């Protein structure tokens, strides 16, 4: 344990679909975090990310946490799904869309209206 | 204009490294080991941040032909990126470029 | 002009669909190299490749002589289209196949039979 | 029977890497950096070329749980890869840890 394997369990486990990314969706800072957020986005559901450019603590310390070396990190009910490669493959065969809407279904309480 | 920024920049900084992140702070290995191998040649360099600056990163690659940062720029003419200032600090080129830039920037005629 | 310029320059010339890559196509040593071959061969015509790790004076000399760092790239008529992402993305929007298409129709001349 | 051959290899090489190419002749900067970091600490070491071993590239992942090359593994364990060797090295952490490594394994009972 540390405090920022702390910090990182609990984003993990309070955000169901959660992206760790180089810069923010609207504005990625490297290609590779471009084109997982592009696809993630067009799943259509909420996500949250965390640009670890700002977050040096994380930088470090989540690659070893997440048996991962690399950035950008898809996180999806408390499991790592992958990174860019694996994101877009995913999107390409139509998965990633089955369980981004299976997972925001499980998740989902208030509706707008 | 963005041209025309970027055009200045190269025009008046002999050694300019435009990178992702800052020297104490890349935000990419490829920038990180670009700065490393340039600050060991021992000469004061200028360096842009394109993470900072989002229309350099956008229009520097197709006025440099060069589509990727880092990009080290020396005395007008661009040297290239990371796999290419490694190597040549390996070989000892790059040292020497560096040097031949920093002294005949700063040589003087003699005083009278 | 190095006489490493001159070789590849020729190679260029004589191949009209040329990937240099890292590995071969049946055994690619990179995935950027893999999906690369994936989407070319997918287009179902003949190309020829250079395995740069094969071939250091190429793999040292090209990046300079395309204006492009990495490997791997493929060249169509003389001209650099691109590396992974690019290759991928023509594939994905199709028009991968038409380039590649239109360049062995012009290149065209025995026939098997 | 392929990850039995790895398990000897962790268990019979106190430092070990696995890496692309060899460390006279890296193919992927990667494996280079790694390397360049590794025998800047001063001690003998083992490394494997995953692209002369098709079976361990395919196998060592997911035995590993670590999905890259290149990696190096120190006593039985897996220290990271490229990342994380770099930058204990850096800290000066990787020179102790190789240090403490190769005298330990080299270290003999008095002779009578
Ligand atoms: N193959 C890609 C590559 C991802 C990648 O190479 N990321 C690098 C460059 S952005 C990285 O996160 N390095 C660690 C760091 O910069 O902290 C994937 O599937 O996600
Ligand atoms: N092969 C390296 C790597 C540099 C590189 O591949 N940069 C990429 C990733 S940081 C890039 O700048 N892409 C354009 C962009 O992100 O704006 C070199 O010799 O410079
Ligand atoms: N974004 C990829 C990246 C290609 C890449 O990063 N290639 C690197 C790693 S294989 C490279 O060729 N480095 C120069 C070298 O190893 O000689 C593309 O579109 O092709
Ligand atoms: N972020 C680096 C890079 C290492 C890496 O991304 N390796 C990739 C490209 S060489 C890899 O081994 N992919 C699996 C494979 O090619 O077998 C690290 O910390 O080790
Ligand atoms: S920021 Fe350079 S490869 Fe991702
Ligand atoms: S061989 Fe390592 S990234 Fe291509
Ligand atoms: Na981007
Ligand atoms: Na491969």
């Amino acid at each position: 344990m540390s405090t920022t394997i702390e910090k990182i369990q609990r984003q993990i486990a309070e955000n169901p679909i959660l992206l760790y990314m180089k810069g923010s969706p609207k504005l990625p800072s490297c290609g590779f975090s471009a084109q997982a957020v592009q696809a993630l986005a067009a799943c259509g559901e909420r996500f949250a990310y965390v640009d670890i450019l700002q977050n040096p603590d994380i930088r470090a310390e989540l690659p070893k946490y997440a048996n991962w070396p690399t950035f950008p990190q898809l996180w999806v009910d408390g499991e790592l799904v992958g990174g860019c490669d694996i994101v877009i493959e995913m999107y390409q065969r139509g998965e990633l869309q089955q369980l981004i809407k299976e997972t925001a279904a499980k998740y989902k309480s208030e509706e707008p209206d």
